[PDB]
Protein backbone atom coordinates (compact mmCIF):
# COMPACT_ATOMS: atom_id res chain seq x y z
CA UNK A 1 0.00 0.00 0.00
CA UNK A 2 1.03 3.64 -0.42
CA UNK A 3 -0.52 6.96 0.50
CA UNK A 4 0.47 10.60 0.06
CA UNK A 5 -2.57 12.07 1.88
CA UNK A 6 -0.64 13.35 4.89
CA UNK A 7 2.14 14.79 2.71
CA UNK A 8 -0.22 16.82 0.51
CA UNK A 9 -2.18 18.10 3.50
CA UNK A 10 1.09 19.14 5.23
CA UNK A 11 2.45 20.86 2.07
CA UNK A 12 -0.77 22.88 1.66
CA UNK A 13 -0.88 23.86 5.34
CA UNK A 14 2.72 25.09 4.92
CA UNK A 15 4.45 27.08 -0.54
CA UNK A 16 4.23 23.81 -2.56
CA UNK A 17 6.56 24.03 -5.60
CA UNK A 18 3.69 23.08 -7.97
CA UNK A 19 1.48 25.97 -6.70
CA UNK A 20 2.96 28.31 -9.34
CA UNK A 21 0.11 30.86 -9.05
CA UNK A 22 -1.04 30.37 -12.65
CA UNK A 23 -2.32 27.43 -14.75
CA UNK A 24 0.42 25.08 -15.92
CA UNK A 25 1.75 26.71 -19.14
CA UNK A 26 1.19 23.53 -21.20
CA UNK A 27 -2.48 23.55 -20.24
CA UNK A 28 -2.87 27.35 -20.64
CA UNK A 29 -1.79 26.85 -24.31
CA UNK A 30 -4.78 24.48 -24.82
CA UNK A 31 -7.14 26.98 -23.16
CA UNK A 32 -6.10 29.72 -25.64
CA UNK A 33 -6.74 27.26 -28.54
CA UNK A 34 -10.39 27.04 -27.35
CA UNK A 35 -10.06 23.39 -26.24
CA UNK A 36 -11.80 23.95 -22.87
CA UNK A 37 -15.56 23.87 -23.31
CA UNK A 38 -18.58 24.29 -21.06
CA UNK A 39 -18.53 23.10 -17.44
CA UNK A 40 -15.02 22.10 -16.39
CA UNK A 41 -13.87 19.62 -13.74
CA UNK A 42 -10.38 20.32 -12.34
CA UNK A 43 -9.60 16.94 -10.77
CA UNK A 44 -6.97 16.88 -7.99
CA UNK A 45 -7.29 20.68 -8.24
CA UNK A 46 -4.94 21.75 -5.45
CA UNK A 47 -4.93 25.57 -5.19
CA UNK A 48 -6.83 25.44 -8.55
CA UNK A 49 -5.13 28.18 -10.59
CA UNK A 50 -6.56 26.57 -13.79
CA UNK A 51 -10.20 26.44 -12.36
CA UNK A 52 -9.90 30.08 -11.34
CA UNK A 53 -8.56 31.15 -14.78
CA UNK A 54 -11.44 29.27 -16.52
CA UNK A 55 -14.03 30.73 -14.13
CA UNK A 56 -12.72 34.22 -15.12
CA UNK A 57 -13.35 33.18 -18.79
CA UNK A 58 -17.05 32.43 -18.36
CA UNK A 59 -16.97 28.75 -17.43
CA UNK A 60 -18.72 27.19 -14.44
CA UNK A 61 -15.96 25.16 -12.75
CA UNK A 62 -15.70 22.46 -10.08
CA UNK A 63 -12.41 21.50 -8.43
CA UNK A 64 -12.07 18.26 -6.43
CA UNK A 65 -9.18 17.45 -4.11
CA UNK A 66 -8.66 14.88 -1.37
CA UNK A 67 -6.84 17.53 0.73
CA UNK A 68 -9.12 19.81 2.84
CA UNK A 69 -6.25 22.40 3.01
CA UNK A 70 -6.06 22.53 -0.79
CA UNK A 71 -9.85 23.12 -0.94
CA UNK A 72 -9.55 25.94 1.65
CA UNK A 73 -6.82 27.59 -0.40
CA UNK A 74 -8.77 27.32 -3.67
CA UNK A 75 -11.90 28.78 -2.00
CA UNK A 76 -9.83 31.61 -0.45
CA UNK A 77 -8.44 32.65 -3.86
CA UNK A 78 -11.92 32.35 -5.46
CA UNK A 79 -13.20 34.72 -2.72
CA UNK A 80 -10.32 37.23 -3.41
CA UNK A 81 -11.32 37.21 -7.10
CA UNK A 82 -15.11 37.43 -6.38
CA UNK A 83 -15.70 34.23 -8.44
CA UNK A 84 -19.14 32.75 -7.63
CA UNK A 85 -18.97 30.29 -10.59
CA UNK A 86 -15.93 28.31 -9.24
CA UNK A 87 -16.72 25.73 -6.54
CA UNK A 88 -14.56 23.21 -4.71
CA UNK A 89 -15.21 20.06 -2.76
CA UNK A 90 -13.14 17.53 -0.83
CA UNK A 91 -13.43 14.24 -2.74
CA UNK A 92 -11.41 11.22 -3.84
CA UNK A 93 -10.85 11.38 -7.61
CA UNK A 94 -10.63 7.56 -7.67
CA UNK A 95 -14.09 7.15 -6.16
CA UNK A 96 -16.43 10.15 -6.48
CA UNK A 97 -20.09 10.46 -7.60
CA UNK A 98 -22.68 13.31 -7.74
CA UNK A 99 -21.77 14.76 -11.18
CA UNK A 100 -23.17 12.22 -13.69
CA UNK A 101 -22.78 13.49 -17.27
CA UNK A 102 -22.00 17.00 -16.09
CA UNK A 103 -18.68 18.07 -17.53
CA UNK A 104 -17.72 18.99 -21.07
CA UNK A 105 -14.01 19.17 -20.18
CA UNK A 106 -12.04 17.37 -17.48
CA UNK A 107 -8.51 18.49 -16.70
CA UNK A 108 -5.92 16.57 -14.69
CA UNK A 109 -3.09 19.00 -13.88
CA UNK A 110 -0.48 16.62 -12.37
CA UNK A 111 -3.00 14.58 -10.34
CA UNK A 112 -2.37 11.48 -12.51
CA UNK A 113 0.98 10.44 -10.99
CA UNK A 114 -0.22 11.51 -7.45
CA UNK A 115 -2.32 8.37 -6.78
CA UNK A 116 -1.35 4.69 -6.70
CA UNK A 117 -1.22 2.79 -10.00
CA UNK A 118 -4.08 0.53 -8.68
CA UNK A 119 -6.39 3.60 -8.25
CA UNK A 120 -6.20 4.62 -11.94
CA UNK A 121 -9.07 2.39 -13.12
CA UNK A 122 -11.47 3.77 -10.45
CA UNK A 123 -10.34 7.31 -11.24
CA UNK A 124 -10.85 6.90 -14.99
CA UNK A 125 -14.27 5.24 -14.43
CA UNK A 126 -15.24 8.10 -12.09
CA UNK A 127 -14.34 10.94 -14.48
CA UNK A 128 -16.05 9.10 -17.41
CA UNK A 129 -19.18 8.84 -15.20
CA UNK A 130 -18.95 12.64 -14.62
CA UNK A 131 -18.45 13.37 -18.35
CA UNK A 132 -21.05 14.68 -20.76
CA UNK A 133 -21.13 13.03 -24.24
CA UNK A 134 -18.10 14.08 -26.36
CA UNK A 135 -16.32 15.60 -23.36
CA UNK A 136 -12.62 16.47 -23.74
CA UNK A 137 -9.97 15.21 -21.27
CA UNK A 138 -6.50 16.69 -20.78
CA UNK A 139 -3.75 15.20 -18.61
CA UNK A 140 -0.35 16.72 -17.69
CA UNK A 141 1.77 14.05 -15.94
CA UNK A 142 5.41 13.37 -15.09
CA UNK A 143 7.50 11.17 -17.39
CA UNK A 144 8.90 7.99 -15.78
CA UNK A 145 12.22 8.78 -17.57
CA UNK A 146 12.43 11.92 -15.31
CA UNK A 147 10.79 10.65 -12.05
CA UNK A 148 11.72 7.23 -10.76
CA UNK A 149 9.83 4.43 -9.04
CA UNK A 150 8.92 5.77 -5.59
CA UNK A 151 6.18 7.91 -3.99
CA UNK A 152 5.33 9.39 -7.40
CA UNK A 153 3.86 7.11 -10.07
CA UNK A 154 5.19 8.82 -13.22
CA UNK A 155 4.42 7.13 -16.58
CA UNK A 156 5.99 6.08 -19.86
CA UNK A 157 4.09 7.14 -23.01
CA UNK A 158 2.95 3.52 -23.65
CA UNK A 159 1.78 3.11 -20.02
CA UNK A 160 -0.22 6.35 -20.18
CA UNK A 161 -1.77 5.36 -23.54
CA UNK A 162 -2.72 1.90 -22.27
CA UNK A 163 -4.38 3.23 -19.10
CA UNK A 164 -6.32 6.09 -20.70
CA UNK A 165 -7.31 4.44 -24.01
CA UNK A 166 -9.46 1.88 -22.10
CA UNK A 167 -11.81 4.82 -21.23
CA UNK A 168 -11.16 7.66 -23.72
CA UNK A 169 -10.31 8.19 -27.40
CA UNK A 170 -6.81 9.59 -27.42
CA UNK A 171 -6.11 12.44 -29.82
CA UNK A 172 -2.50 13.24 -28.89
CA UNK A 173 0.28 12.37 -26.47
CA UNK A 174 3.37 14.52 -26.62
CA UNK A 175 6.37 15.48 -24.45
CA UNK A 176 5.61 18.42 -22.13
CA UNK A 177 7.13 20.39 -19.32
CA UNK A 178 5.77 20.48 -15.75
CA UNK A 179 6.63 23.82 -14.11
CA UNK A 180 7.44 24.45 -10.47
CA UNK A 181 9.20 26.85 -8.12
CA UNK A 182 11.69 24.69 -6.21
CA UNK A 183 13.79 25.79 -3.22
CA UNK A 184 17.53 26.29 -3.79
CA UNK A 185 19.46 22.99 -3.64
CA UNK A 186 16.32 20.97 -4.23
CA UNK A 187 17.12 17.28 -4.73
CA UNK A 188 20.76 17.81 -3.79
CA UNK A 189 24.14 19.07 -4.87
CA UNK A 190 24.78 17.56 -7.37
CA UNK A 191 21.04 17.12 -8.01
CA UNK A 192 19.57 13.61 -8.22
CA UNK A 193 16.89 14.83 -10.69
CA UNK A 194 17.09 16.69 -14.02
CA UNK A 195 15.58 20.11 -13.16
CA UNK A 196 15.59 22.64 -16.00
CA UNK A 197 15.98 26.31 -15.11
CA UNK A 198 13.41 28.41 -16.96
CA UNK A 199 12.88 32.18 -17.38
CA UNK A 200 11.05 34.13 -14.55
CA UNK A 201 12.65 32.07 -11.75
CA UNK A 202 10.68 28.94 -12.65
CA UNK A 203 11.95 25.39 -13.14
CA UNK A 204 10.59 22.42 -15.09
CA UNK A 205 10.73 18.62 -15.20
CA UNK A 206 9.86 16.35 -18.16
CA UNK A 207 6.38 15.02 -18.64
CA UNK A 208 3.58 14.18 -21.06
CA UNK A 209 0.57 16.16 -22.27
CA UNK A 210 -2.34 13.93 -23.32
CA UNK A 211 -5.48 15.13 -25.13
CA UNK A 212 -8.50 12.84 -25.45
CA UNK A 213 -12.27 12.86 -25.84
CA UNK A 214 -15.20 10.69 -24.97
CA UNK A 215 -16.01 8.23 -27.64
N1 LIG B 1 -7.18 10.38 -4.81
C1 LIG B 1 -7.11 11.72 -4.94
N2 LIG B 1 -8.26 12.41 -5.14
C2 LIG B 1 -8.20 13.74 -5.27
N3 LIG B 1 -7.14 14.54 -5.20
C3 LIG B 1 -6.01 13.83 -5.01
C4 LIG B 1 -5.91 12.46 -4.89
N4 LIG B 1 -4.58 12.08 -4.76
C5 LIG B 1 -3.93 13.22 -4.78
N5 LIG B 1 -4.73 14.32 -4.95
C6 LIG B 1 -4.33 15.70 -5.14
O1 LIG B 1 -3.66 15.82 -6.37
C7 LIG B 1 -2.93 17.07 -6.35
C8 LIG B 1 -1.60 16.84 -7.04
S1 LIG B 1 -0.55 18.32 -7.06
C9 LIG B 1 -1.33 19.33 -8.36
C10 LIG B 1 -2.37 20.30 -7.82
C11 LIG B 1 -2.97 21.21 -8.95
N6 LIG B 1 -3.74 20.44 -9.95
C12 LIG B 1 -1.87 22.03 -9.66
O2 LIG B 1 -1.58 21.84 -10.83
O3 LIG B 1 -1.28 22.87 -8.88
C13 LIG B 1 -2.80 17.46 -4.88
O4 LIG B 1 -3.53 18.65 -4.57
C14 LIG B 1 -3.33 16.23 -4.12
O5 LIG B 1 -3.91 16.49 -2.84
O1 LIG C 1 4.15 15.93 -6.84
C1 LIG C 1 5.12 16.67 -6.60
N1 LIG C 1 5.84 16.54 -5.44
C2 LIG C 1 6.83 17.40 -5.03
C3 LIG C 1 7.19 18.45 -5.77
O2 LIG C 1 8.00 19.42 -5.37
C4 LIG C 1 6.55 18.66 -7.07
C5 LIG C 1 6.93 19.70 -7.92
C6 LIG C 1 6.28 19.89 -9.13
C7 LIG C 1 5.24 19.06 -9.50
C8 LIG C 1 4.85 18.02 -8.67
C9 LIG C 1 5.51 17.80 -7.46
NA1 LIG D 1 -11.88 29.38 -22.46
NA1 LIG E 1 -2.94 10.33 -3.70
NA1 LIG F 1 5.68 21.20 -26.70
Amino acid sequence: TESLDLEFESAYRGRPPWSIGEPQPELAALIVQGKFRGDVLDVGCGEAAISLALAERGHTTVGLDLSPAAVELARHEAAKRGLANASFEVADASSFTGYDGRFDTIVDSTLFHSMPVESREGYLQSIVRAAAPGASYFVLVFDRAAIPEGPINAVTEDELRAAVSKYWIIDEIKPARLYARFPAGFAGMPALLDIREEPNGLQSIGGWLLSAHLG
